[PDB]
């Protein structure tokens, strides 16, 4: 069960050289010809990689689909990032939700 705001679509990027600017990193992913995704919401460059966010979920997958990724002479290892969203609450319990077939 979900309710409220929650993280969007993020993909964990691994094996990315610094010699390559984020600009390209996105340009590539954004390129439907090179990859086949769409617009990127945001990008978070980390040490040897960084977590990337794909505007669309399917699009994000459209890229992951490819186990191969090249950007400025280099092998980028894309993977499905883990879950994570902002929320600091603790509501003990859950809402209802039942169902059943019908008869005549």
């Amino acid at each position: 069960g979900s309710s409220g705001s929650s993280g969007g679509v993020a993909v964990e990027v691994r094996g990315l050289p610094p010699a390559v600017p984020d600009e390209l990193l996105t340009l590539y992913f954004e390129n439907r010809r090179r990859s086949g995704g769409g617009p990127v919401l945001s990008w978070q460059r980390l040490g040897c990689g960084g977590v990337l966010t794909f505007r669309e979920p399917a699009d994000a997958e459209r890229v992951l689909a490819q186990a191969d990724h090249e950007l400025h002479g280099a092998q980028l290892s894309l993977r499905p990032a883990p879950p994570r969203a902002p929320a600091r609450l603790l509501l003990q319990g859950l809402p209802p939700g039942t169902s059943g077939p019908s008869s005549g």
